[PDB]
C-alpha cells in the first residue's frame, strides 16, 4: 500500500508515535518519506552484508526482524521480516518503536541524519489535523 501523506500521519498519531521516546510525529513522517516514499511493499537488498531492508520505515534483516537468509543476525522485534510487508502498518510500527529504544534512538536510520536532521520537517505534517 501506498500512504497518501495526511492519512500516514494520522495513522502513526492514532498508534502512539507522537512523541515517542521524544521523536515527534513529524519526524517520523520526514523518515517514512525517504525510506519508502510511503511505501509499505518495499524491500531493499543490501548486496554488500547480505541484508534486506523491509517495508515503509525500511527496517533491516540484520537486527530486527527474522529473514532467514542474512547471516549473523538477530530478531530483537522477533518478527518475521514478511510482517513488515502488509499494508497494516501496526507491527511494523511496534518494530520501529523497539528500534529507537536502544541508544541511537532516530539516528539508527542514516537517511534520517542525511534528510531529517536539523531540517524544517513541519511540511510533512501541515494541514493533516494530526
Ligand atoms: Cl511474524
Ligand atoms: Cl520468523
Ligand atoms: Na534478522
Amino acid at each position: 500500500k501506498v500512504f497518501e501523506r495526511c492519512e500516514l500521519a494520522r495513522t502513526l498519531k492514532r498508534l502512539g508515535m507522537d512523541g515517542y521516546r521524544g521523536i515527534s510525529l513529524a519526524n517520523w513522517m520526514c523518515l517514512a518519506k525517504w525510506e519508502s516514499g510511503y511505501n509499505t511493499r518495499a524491500t531493499n537488498y543490501n548486496a554488500g552484508d547480505r541484508s534486506t531492508d523491509y517495508g515503509i520505515f525500511q527496517i533491516n534483516s540484520r537486527f530486527w526482524c527474522n529473514d532467514g537468509k542474512t547471516p549473523g543476525a538477530v530478531n530483537a522485534c522477533h518478527l518475521s521480516c514478511s510482517a513488515l510487508l502488509q499494508d497494516n502498518i501496526a507491527d511494523a510500527v511496534a518494530c520501529a518503536k523497539r528500534v529507537v529504544r536502544d541508544p541511537q534512538g532516530i539516528r539508527a536510520w542514516v537517511a534520517w541524519r542525511n534528510r531529517c536532521q536539523n531540517r524544517d520537517v513541519r511540511q510533512y505534517v501541515q494541514g493533516c489535523g494530526v
